[PDB]
DNA sequence: GACG
DNA sequence: GACG
């Protein structure tokens, strides 16, 4: 185990403007942090398929709208329901320091380590976040704080489980027989993610806890 | 109106080891915070029952497990699933100055002035977080923040819908009486933030324009217990 | 009453 | 891939 046991899972997952490919900037961002004892203490799913398992009573969550500098792209406002104007007539404020205080304190209150869980992380949400984060004059929150992508995970889990899609809602469909509720809503496709994640807690904290790795060696997604 | 228009109503509600006799502390906390144009988004329902109204999309949520500093009363513990021992085994921390931190920033967020609303908030919630916030080495973040109970709202509300003594007002109650379903997840606080949010939702033009006239400030909210 |  |  590089970093120990991970005692904090918070899931992450943000709403945005559009794809890596348009430079984006988030619109909503959702963590649900559990404490490892709470995914350990996940009942065994049982049943072909089992029930989408119930969330921990005791799960920290923080959902929030966040007005962007650039409009959304049409796709992006259509599945999140977003668009920049709205956002800005209903007074959300940016990506901005204040923020980071408000992210911080709530990490704070979680047991360390911590570790991030994103879906296509590597690639989008931590890439996304640290370029929102390097904007600020404040220490990123998140220097001490680890990460892993939950696509990899799966794949390692169902790989164990049967020797294929990894989108969010294939693996849900493929695992639970049930369409996923409030897609493209941070909180949302976050409790989705936590489902997923809870399909089999044992094999997935300890997956989590051979693959964390430091936040701070995630590269910004763009300068 | 005594406080100008009201921007963010944020509806708090708590869970806490007891009832106010037992001296109680908060186990649990939950924040919605709705901007007035959002809640006047609702769309109109002619329906008889209404629906029960989707929340608003833009909601921001706080939503925090709090370990007290002695046991939960076994009824409040069977009530809300929460103890201390699980919130202990969980690692929650205290009422504490960081969590007074956490909720600064996230009230700073939102567009001012902010209104909080609690069912029976006079009685208890906003004591309760008025005690809460006093015992610590940070300025509370509520000194520049109203609030106001929906009780007395929804009081006002069906009086003015059918022109009340012989009915009850708990959230449940009303809910069912609006709605004519049982509430979900009771005894959560987001569970039962979120039914108080759909009571609101229910004439919001109505709600927010009581809530601008009522809205009094949380700095003269009377602490349950020094 | 109505809040846990 | 898969993320909005
Ligand atoms: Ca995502
Ligand atoms: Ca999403
Ligand atoms: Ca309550
Ligand atoms: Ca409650």
């Amino acid at each position: 185990l590089p970093h120990g046991h991970m005692q904090t899972l918070i899931f992450l997952d943000l709403e945005a403007t559009g794809l890596p490919s348009s430079r984006p900037e988030v619109t909503e961002l959702c963590l649900l942090a559990v404490h490892r004892r709470a995914l350990e203490n996940t009942s065994i799913s049982q049943g072909h398929p089992p029930p989408v398992p119930r969330p921990p009573r005791v799960v920290d969550k923080l959902s929030l709208c966040i007005a962007p500098g650039k409009a959304c792209s049409p796709g992006a406002s259509e599945i999140t329901g977003l668009s920049k104007a709205e956002l800005e007539v209903q007074g959300r404020q940016r990506f901005d320091d204040n923020l980071a205080i408000l992210l911080r304190a709530f990490l704070q209150r979680q047991p360390q380590p911590c570790c991030l869980v994103a879906h296509n992380g590597d690639r989008y949400d931590f890439p996304l976040l640290q370029t929102e984060l390097a904007r600020l004059s404040t220490p990123s929150p998140l220097d001490g704080t680890f990460c892993v992508d939950s696509i990899a995970a799966l794949k390692a889990l169902e790989q164990a489980s049967s020797p294929k899609s990894y989108s969010l809602g294939s693996i849900y469909t493929r695992l639970y027989w049930q369409a996923p509720t409030d897609s493209h809503t941070a909180e949302g496709d976050d409790l989705t993610l936590l489902s997923i994640c809870q399909w089999k807690p044992q094999a997935l904290l300890q997956w989590v806890d051979e693959h964390a790795r430091p936040f701070s060696t995630v590269k910004p997604m763009y300068g």
